[PDB]
């Protein structure tokens, strides 16, 4: 760690705190993730050590690199590669323009690549986030900070707690779902989509009640109609409001059939019936899909 010279904070998130970094011996920039323990009363840092090892061995052009990982003492540190610029960033430099459709759906391609890839190998990321996706000056996005099936160590008491944004965690996780599959990683990329087009968070929701009930008053009350299984969920209530399901038309606008269909199976309430990474990469608004180059200021 302290054969690291750091540059400046990176960036942040509920696992640590993300710093840029430089090698004082290689040269080389790097993201070195800081994951503080928590010795007072631990539990399983041995079961993280090797499901975060396992993260090493995946590699893929669309999800940032691992490149090595250092426990030294009451810390945990994790290298990563780096890139010049997160989605979060990105897409607030472009609210006055607006992400070029070429761009948009090169993005959500390569998204989809690398979430089909990690899935294949029944890898989750599950908190997907525009600031979790790095892009570079070729055109190019990656997924970044994969999350464990459980988290650990310490969280941060300055940045305030450690559940803060919700905005794109999937309504089964909302509802109690103990063991989602890889269809909560689609949901949020659905959601990152339909931010990029609108320039709008699509459920900006306060809380996990608000967030969940912002999903219902746009898609309207799920039931045993379109998710069986809804009602008998862990923390669904009878006394849900029951709210009509709006048009894409009007939630997604002006986002072509093609757009909106794609977007329409990514956020299905039904988990087993949502669009899979490597299904939705057939679909035909990938027709006519290109790599075309960010303007970036750095
Ligand atoms: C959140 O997790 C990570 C992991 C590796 C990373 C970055 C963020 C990261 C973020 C970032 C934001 N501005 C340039 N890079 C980076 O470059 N490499």
């Amino acid at each position: 760690m302290e054969n690291f010279q750091k540059v400046e904070k990176i960036g942040e998130g509920t696992y640590g705190v993300v710093y840029k970094a430089r090698n004082k011996l290689t040269g080389e920039v790097v993201a070195l993730k800081k994951i503080r323990l928590d010795t007072e009363t631990e539990g399983v840092p041995s079961t993280a050590i090797r499901e975060i090892s396992l993260l090493k061995e995946l590699n893929h052009p669309n999800i940032v690199k691992l490149l090595d990982v250092i426990h030294t003492e009451n810390k945990l540190y994790l290298v990563f590669e780096f890139l010049h610029q997160d989605l979060k960033k990105f897409m607030d430099a472009s609210a006055l323009t607006g992400i070029p459709l070429p761009l948009i759906k090169s993005y959500l391609f390569q998204l989809l690549q690398g979430l089909a890839f990690c899935h294949s190998h029944r890898v989750l990321h599950r908190d997907l986030k525009p600031q979790n996706l790095l892009i570079n000056t070729e055109g190019a996005i990656k997924l970044a900070d994969f999350g464990l099936a459980r988290a650990f160590g310490v969280p941060v008491r300055t940045y305030t707690h450690e559940v803060v944004t919700l905005w794109y965690r999937a309504p089964e996780i909302l509802l109690g779902c103990k063991y989602y599959s890889t269809a909560v990683d689609i949901w949020s990329l659905g959601c990152i989509f339909a931010e990029m087009v609108t320039r709008r968070a699509l459920f900006p929701g306060d809380s996990e009640i608000d967030q969940l009930f912002r999903i219902f008053r746009t898609l309207g009350t799920p039931d045993e109609v379109v998710w069986p299984g809804v009602t008998s969920m862990p923390d669904y209530k009878p006394s849900f409001p029951k709210w009509a399901r709006q048009d894409f038309s009007k939630v997604v606008p002006p986002l072509d059939e093609d757009g909106r269909s794609l977007l329409s199976q990514m956020l299905h309430y039904d988990p087993n019936k949502r669009i899979s990474a490597k299904a939705a990469l057939a679909h035909p608004f990938f027709q006519d899909v290109t790599k075309p180059v960010p303007h970036l200021r750095l």
